[PDB]
């Protein structure tokens, strides 16, 4: 294939990193970026120093996403490259102690929601947390986690459990289907490490995100869900339903395999002949990116996970060039990042291998 | 009118045809989107003791009170505009109450020295607004989640109106305001709708009460303020003070607010531009708009609004919303250049408002 | 029939026949509009310890008390000049009390390492103008709201004098400053007047003390400060000291006054412009004007009203206004370029000042 | 005599001020500032407000040494003008206060050498302090500091007394000659008011500093002595002689006027034709005033006490004009002041009477 | 020997300081720097006051390698002059002193590690503490810190007994042979002064560090070791490398001799006719000094250490003129330091006599 203009690296140089069991240039100056220099790294130490967070302003609330989405792609690492597997593990090692830090999980006490980050509630956290401490094990083999995982994941099942809804809310009263779905990966990865059926109660969840919470025709999901007055918000969010696609493509994968024609129609533009796209973060605009910022980067993960080697280009075509990326000393820097999390979802985008190949990860 | 004036989102004719077509103007739901869609930094994000979206608006602490109740007012029209957006609605004002209840919004009690609970006594600026919110929302939804802490605030502005001597409540120790009391009695209207009691039937000595040393009859405006222990009135007649009370009054006393209202719109409404603007003089002896506080066109276009004056709302908002440089991105509104505290709140609740009598008669869901 | 100077809001004429017309000119109603009207901002908004009308001036935490005093010293002639005004000046007077008693204005006697108490023992510079304050209050109002505090200020006040070997009271411990101590012997008058005491007694010695070392009887001049620790006199006398110094004890003298007003003239004061101006230097040996603080050209305006002199009240005044740009907006009064700290508060003040004696011999109100 | 160029007063008047029984008007001017403005003025109070040094940017560790030469400059007031004798002692009352005040000697604790500034070492802020007592009880005959005055006199007669090599560290282990020479010479004035011989360990002190510690041919001190490893930092200091000269032709005259010529012959550079002069601050060099800055200015006090009217003339026309002064309101401000105690050291300089004469001072 | 331009002095004045027994005019100036002005000099007081560091902005983590840096420098004056001998004792008493102010260990605690920085692990901090010690006492016979000496030396060797790989950690779980190499050197140093054999467990550590820890045909260490996963980080270090090689040479000079010219091979770029060189930080990069930006400043110190004087001509040659360096009162400083250390590693450099020279450097 051709190299796009500003492009570092082929779309089919991204997709065939698996099958030539090595991780582009731009990927390793990536690793680089996140392990090289003392101090400032992201992954240097396991302590609670977040230098590197500081550095590139992440605000505080994003910290556990930033820590959550390089977790996802180093899984993706290991499987992609023997070689690097025990890296990704020592690195997985680190995002989880962060994880665990104040400062990343202590905006909850700072909300007045309580001094146990864990106990209800919060789903944002504990649902990332516990899908980290599954990745973690599948890549290193390590039972460092085991008793925090079995403890989690159970917390998780008693909640589903509880609650007449199907699944958990974040803020009391506040239910997103995005950090549901990283829940409910969570404990496919708890059943594959250790054989038992937590991933029964994803059926019940599946048909409730269908009914009120989707919009069919458009293939998008509604922003939020309140239980206490039953209240879903009436607008329609593309990163949100970017992410839910991809993440529920690992679990069933004919619910994501539905709906995608429909999101693609309803948000994305392609435009500069075909070879550029953007993603509209709601309906009744012409505007890309509003709101958080973040439909494109999602929805760049959501064309890796479904093999969309045509819309991953085109994403990537229009997300990576103006962001100005350089290697200096083997290191990955961009001048002009676009967005929140822009490093994180590039890199989980460049190198997922499917939440489904993850769930399947041979041992080492 | 039905021609869309320069700079307008939508014509006079569309925000009063709101409640006929049962939906609101896309403007306005790009308001709610603005309330509502971005995570953390929305002002209905989270019942969180969080004020983001109040911080980078940069909304002084003191005014914060009033931004939360002056969008549970919108939000509770909205209710009744459009069915389907009810139940957003609800939840917009559970929130909202939640909201209200931070030591963030009331905590300037404490920090000027009156007292460490905001309830107890005094404060009618603060409970005033509390106890119409804890009515609206349990209109608006047909919960009971604030019934016991309503029944409560709500006894305790009865007894503090039956103990003074004078008709109503101070918000400081011994400073009266005519504005902050019209929205305590207001909510005993509220009240008395949801439970069958006569909490309102003290209306009528305070409506009597604020005919006396309070208002110019001929110029029909009220003065700045009212000091019982000094027995001072403060020689000014305010506009937004006037604008605001007549608003609430008409919804207890229709003839009130239309015995005053076009002798109000005399002493303090400028039209210019040919007839096509108005802008409202905050005090007497002056030719300058917007004096004082800066709030008097705003309130202005809410009582117009109420008193269903489609001429003066037209006017009002042709003065207030073109040069605050509206736009929709990502369908959500936003001002460049607001020109004002509480400008998008002000100018979404006369936007949607239907009326304080047509709230006090809202339908069960 | 007088010519409106270039700048001026109104004529000296206008503003000295206020008390005879029986109403405040037009820009002092603007003044106590901006002193009144605005929600949270105004500085007699509320009597809660909220002090935003000073932050929003960049007013410095020592100099609140000043600010409070001087505003209720206006206010008091308020009351006297316009009765329909009286009651709102009797409601900013109750504002001042409360707010003269909030720790953000007495605080700095702690932060300085000098006590617990601000009005146990001497900072004379803080319950001097407080004591005046209580009397003032009373006066216009016939309210006895704050007569025990009063009664027992005043006690402590005259105690403090009697138990000192020099005539008067420290701020500081071992700092005497006249102008501080002419604040707290002019509320003994007041107690006085309200109350048939004689605690005023004191002042025949405290009028000998200060007119031995502490003035320049030629100049017409009080000195800096003493320090009775040292006996040190500061050997600079003090054109800020000197006015409010004089302008006090015409109130309670005025023979006193009289003899040194026309010397205090002649060292200080520089008329210029044609004789249209004036601008006071603060110290001897100096051809600058306000030098010091920064206070001398308001404090003479003051004290020229006090002594009823027009013509030097009309030149001080179109020095002081004209550069400062004030501007009515909204019915409310403005200066763009304030000169000096302290700026609108002693331009209040002149202009409605109705003599520290009419304020003492003010009758009381009207009934309910 | 001729004024020169951005000069204020003549050397000759300056000389003069004793015999005349009166201050230039720019000395004056100085005790104006020092004295006039409400709360900002230095002398304005007794208590521990510092605002007056704030204003000049004092740093911390110099705001005990401002006080000093301040005090040590009313001092020669008080013996100038009798009818300025009343003033300077309450000044001298206010300097001792702020000596005692945390802000002074707090760098002790914050160091960690002490939570007691006057125990033990810490020779620079307590043999300025114990020389402040007995200056204020020469200029006003109140014995309101004796007690104090007794207790810190007996406290470094004993240390003295207890060390190996003659004279007081400052932090352990630091010894500087000009540091000692302030203690010593609070000994002379401790003696003068009452009888006492604590000034014999004089001769023992100047014996000691004529061996490791000058340089005979350039008649210099080193820097520092270090009594725990015996070592002298091999560099000679211009204001480190200039200060201990000073200070030492009060106690022994032969003494300074035995190195004078050498000092001068070292460190000070004549220039523009014999107008000007400036202090090089060691040796190998042409820069004037390198190190703390100091040099010039404390050869301007050395010229003073050692009557070199011609050095004085020459270094204040090199100090003066460039700090551009004016009169304001009868008050001297520089606009440009050169370095650190700058209206102090030019204060000082302009009235100094010789510590000999100060010793002296007849009573009240 | 000529001069080249921007040059202080020529590399063969450097090399022939020990032979002429005195150090250049250059290095004598940055002593001046090291120990002259009042508070603000590095070597001032043994107090805990950094004034010194906060001027030139060093960051928290790294004033303890600062002040080891100036002690190893101070070591290699001792034996060049004689004459220098005592000041260099009385500095390393300060560096020792100041080594122990928590504002230099505090970073331990900070992270969450622990309260005692020397109890376990932490080997960046207490590797050099223990070097420290062992130098002061070669270079003053002062046995003022031998009991903690004593202490320290035996928390180290218990610690590497303990271990199943040949070393200590920094933080938890983070093996850097650069800090090791310290730690080792410091046990040379405690049996030259006592007789001991705690450098016994060197050769453990050497035959460690050349299997995965080492590239042996490029000359060059991996950045680093993670014993809990087994991790290397895949990439080679130059600083890390120059570093270790430099240090290891005292102990086993075959060891570095053997890898040095793979190591330049490897990294160094010799650039403007020969007369100039700069160090790539790692492979697979043109970039020279990225990462801490150290890979130039740590080659130059092994060059010296190797006595090459070829490269550490062309090196300072990249490193000095574009800082440009000037002698402002006999005391050094540079406008443009290039680089974190950069006045610290430029003395040690220009001093340096080999590690193996300060083992055996004889008593006083």
């Amino acid at each position: 294939a051709e190299l796009p203009p500003g492009r570092l690296a082929t779309t089919e140089d991204y997709f065939a990193q698996q099958a030539k069991q090595a991780v582009t240039p731009d990927v390793m100056a990536q690793l680089a970026y996140m392990n090289y220099i003392d101090f400032i790294s992201p992954f240097y130490s396991r302590g609670c120093s977040f230098e590197a967070w500081e550095l590139k302003h992440t605000p505080q609330r994003v910290i556990k996403y930033s820590i959550a989405f390089y977790a996802y792609g180093l899984a993706s690492v290991a499987l992609i490259d023997p070689k690097l597997r025990a890296l990704a593990g020592h690195d997985l090692d680190i995002a989880v102690s962060k994880m665990k830090c104040k400062r990343v999980w202590g905006d909850w006490e700072e909300d007045g929601f309580g001094t146990d980050p864990i106990e209800k509630e919060n789903i944002a956290y504990k649902g990332h947390l516990n899908l980290m401490y599954g990745l973690y094990q599948l890549v290193t083999g390590s039972r460092r986690y085991e008793a925090e995982h079995a403890h989690l994941t159970r917390i998780i099942h008693d909640e589903i459990a509880a609650n007449p809804f199907a699944g958990i809310v974040c803020e009391p009263d506040n239910y997103f289907v995005q950090c549901n779905s990283v829940a409910y990966l969570s404990l496919w990865v708890y059943d594959r490490l250790h054989g038992t059926d937590y991933r029964a109660a994803t059926r019940a969840w599946l048909d409730f995100i269908q009914k009120d919470l989707i919009d069919p025709e458009r293939g998008a999901f509604y922003l939020s869900y309140h239980p206490e007055s039953g209240a879903v918000k009436p607008w329609i969010s593309a990163y949100t339903t970017a992410w839910t696609l991809a993440m529920v493509h690992g679990m069933d994968p004919a619910f994501s395999e539905r709906y995608y024609p429909r999101f693609k129609q309803t948000f994305v533009e392609v435009y500069d002949e075909g070879r550029k796209a953007r993603v509209r973060e709601t309906a009744g605009t012409d505007d890309a990116d509003g709101g958080v910022g973040l439909a494109s980067a999602f929805t760049l993960l959501l064309a890796r996970e479904m093999g969309d080697q045509q819309l991953f280009d085109q994403l990537l075509n229009h997300l990576e060039p103006p962001a100005k990326p350089s290697i200096v000393s083997a290191s990955l820097r961009y001048e002009h990042p676009g967005s929140l999390l822009f490093d994180e979802l590039l890199f989980l985008a460049k190198v997922h291998a499917g939440f489904g190949a993850l769930l399947r990860m041979p041992p080492p």
